[PDB]
């Protein structure tokens, strides 16, 4: 089992991709700490993890929340070996309608969060001479998308951040990578009309949406000892929607 | 190739790249408004622009400063046709030494500024069905660089922003593009040791530093009517240091 | 911006993009040699070039034809300063239907031709310590396209070739670059059904086809003294169809 | 075990990366057919594979050799499920010294081979509604390298080819991907002076060469059912030497 003895922190693990990531790391031997933004969300994460981890309330924009969560992780489980930055929001609008706080909230939540959490786990990874940081990107970070300039900025920015951090820590056995999903099936997409789905599918050579478990498999590959020579990279998981 | 009757605003036009951009747009017939962060800096810009423009004090992190500058431009010259986002700062540090405000100030000054300024000029461009937005990026935005994770995040971010904005306004005759310099002769590079220079030149096939005027030429090409089918693109001007 | 005293060779200059390139270089002061695959095609090129150049018959797959054309150019005009590799063909088919000669002919005509022509002009450029090589790529080289695996291979290949050549000759004042058009109005596109056009326009933010002159403007920029710090680069001119 | 019941064909499996790929696929349940260019090389492959596969003599430039090898595979094992295109050569020279046959041999061996072998296995993959094609690229295909314009052309070209093929076959459950190694330890590199090594290591943030087994792990990930939503992609395995 790949992750026996490892402690993973997966931000935004309530559902969909973040839950599939948490469950996959559990299935391969890790102890997982999954986060949500509320105390009930955190309890629902504890309920699915059971004996293989815990749910905690974390707001990745608030440094006091980050510090409190990591202290709790350290007391109960130990140091973080694997950080998976999945927490992310969208607040879409065309530029002229985009409010200052819609811009700021996305930049804080989706880009500056990657800085804060990576900084907060890095020292203990450097001491172990081994670490994994994986952030969940988006195809929109590379292509752009009308009405999502805030989101695209954050998702492109976290790649620049990750490349620079990778260059600093590569020689100490820590890799820093991004997984960029395409269109993935969630509750959201399951609620759409057949016509809304058909237009999304038309953009995907594979002819289907991706599944959360497909993103989890890519994360788990990069987090494993079989990916120790991959750093500063973006792994695109999108059914051929965008080929780099 | 002529800009007669066009109004350009070039942020951070005191020296180096921003000055060369301002002078080059003048040489092609534009009226140019260059900015600096102090009243004396703005006056030095007015001195070199003379009859073909003026200098103004602008803080690109302050919406009140942006609006005051644009209202002055609108009263004296008219609406901005060409926006060149050149203003930017660096606060280098390895991640472990990087203070929260060194992150925040770079994100605000180098990325969020591009959103605020673009938003502030866009309506008048959309009415005319013609416009240019050009932002000065960096090779670091695409490659990453140790000790500049903040700067790389902002410079990568501004590309994602620019692709998204490009997609929103392409059908109204507005293009949005990035020019990414390599190592350019500037106060910054003149202040390096001979050894820091030599090592950076070894990574440049051309075997020399670029000039500010070389960046200005690329900007002036993209700002022209001869580049109306180029949008959402990044023009790398780096002597082969990085080939995309 | 002027090419007075420069000699340019533009392969495949009968019509469309190659003609627009030839005419634009004339308009900027160059003497232009345009090529076609027949003696009547070459004469039609001579008719439009008049006093500012000539047409010649060239087969870019035949080294004897290349050498005969260059010797004619050298006798009448002088050494080539600017090479524009525009010659190219398509032989579309899904992989299972693609005949061996449909693969081979595209590779020979669209990729190996760029090697032979570049090699044939390079020595005189190196002696002068000044030169331009510009090859016309395609968006398909970066994105791929079903039914054009041969064409995509050649157009992607020529970029790898161009980056390698750029690295060899950058320090001698020669740049080597690619211009990658999107969907441009040409005989090809005029011969499509209204439905094939409409579907391709839906993928273009600009909402229109590009013109040959738009490609020519980008080529003329790169061929100029104002682009001496741009090498190994790909300039995408596609109305936002693909944003790198 | 991931590959139980699968037949993999790994071209160029004598040593280094191709051998590590063959051995890794064996270790995960596949029957492997590994190739070499001589009858003794093929026998040495049979010796290491033992009961889990066979060695055969294959020249990927010769269609009669391709057909004979695939007929042998089909009679003894069955249809190919996984094709790994590892066969590759270099014949380096600066452009002016590069002979026509040095160009042609690399294009035939490293690019056209990918077309021929992919075409030869595709029909049976389409019938199974499941398939993997993985080609071994190189960082040089994306960066370029002086003295390797032939190699860079071929390695860039095979990405264009792979993207186009992926677009044709994505909806039938076949993925087509590239693994791009950086600097990998081989017999060659083990024979170098400490000074030659030191210069190579200086370009690699990880501070070490990659191992053949690291490339094999990436191949095996893409060949598995855990990578069914990854197609048309390039996975860079280079210790941060090049970050895309
Ligand atoms: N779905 C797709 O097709 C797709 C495609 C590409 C990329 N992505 C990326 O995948 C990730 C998952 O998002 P999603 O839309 O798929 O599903 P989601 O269920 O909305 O997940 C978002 C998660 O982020 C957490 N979160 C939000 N704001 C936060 C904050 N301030 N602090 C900490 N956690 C916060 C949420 O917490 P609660 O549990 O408390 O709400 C939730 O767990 C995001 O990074 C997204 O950008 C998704
Ligand atoms: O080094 P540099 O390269 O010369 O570029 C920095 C430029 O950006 C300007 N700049 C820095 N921070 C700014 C802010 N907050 N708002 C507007 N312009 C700013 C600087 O103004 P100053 O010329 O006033 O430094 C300078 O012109
Ligand atoms: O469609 P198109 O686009 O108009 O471009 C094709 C151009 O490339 C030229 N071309 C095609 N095959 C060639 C070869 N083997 N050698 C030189 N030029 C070639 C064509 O010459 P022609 O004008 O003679 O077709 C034509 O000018
Ligand atoms: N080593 C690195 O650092 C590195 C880096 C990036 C990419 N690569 C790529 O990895 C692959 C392995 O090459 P290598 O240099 O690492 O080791 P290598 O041991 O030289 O492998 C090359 C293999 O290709 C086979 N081959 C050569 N010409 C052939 C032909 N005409 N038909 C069929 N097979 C042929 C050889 O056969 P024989 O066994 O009969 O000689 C040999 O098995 C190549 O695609 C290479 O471009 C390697």
């Amino acid at each position: 089992m790949s992750f026996e003895g490892k402690i993973a922190l997966v931000t935004g693990a309530s559902r969909g991709i973040g839950r599939a990531i948490a469950e996959t790391l559990v299935a391969r031997g890790a102890k997982v700490i999954g986060t949500a933004t509320s105390e009930s969300g955190a309890q629902a994460i504890s309920d699915y993890l059971g004996a293989n981890g815990k749910g905690l309330m974390l707001n990745v924009t608030d440094p006091a929340s980050i510090e409190s969560v990591l202290e709790n992780v350290r007391a109960e489980f130990g140091e973080v070996d694997i950080l998976v930055n999945n927490a992310g929001i969208t607040r879409d609008n065309l530029l002229m309608r985009m409010k200052d706080d819609e811009w700021n909230d996305i930049i804080e939540t989706n880009l500056s969060s990657v800085f804060r959490l990576s900084k907060a786990v890095m020292r203990a990874m450097m001491k172990k001479r081994h670490g994994r940081i994986i952030t969940i990107g988006s195809v929109v970070g590379t292509m752009g998308n009308a009405g999502q300039a805030n989101y695209a900025a954050a998702k492109a920015g976290l790649i620049g951040f990750s490349k620079s951090l990778a260059r600093e820590v590569a020689s100490r056995g820590i890799t820093v990578n991004v997984v960029a999903p395409g269109f993935i099936e969630t509750d959201m997409t399951r609620a759409l009309t057949d016509e809304q789905r058909a237009g999304t599918l038309a953009a995907v050579p594979a002819g289907r949406l991706g599944t959360p478990n497909e993103i989890a498999s890519a994360v788990a590959f990069l987090a494993s000892d079989e990916a120790s020579y991959i750093t500063g990279e973006t792994l695109h998981v999108n059914g051929g929607m965008y080929m780099v």
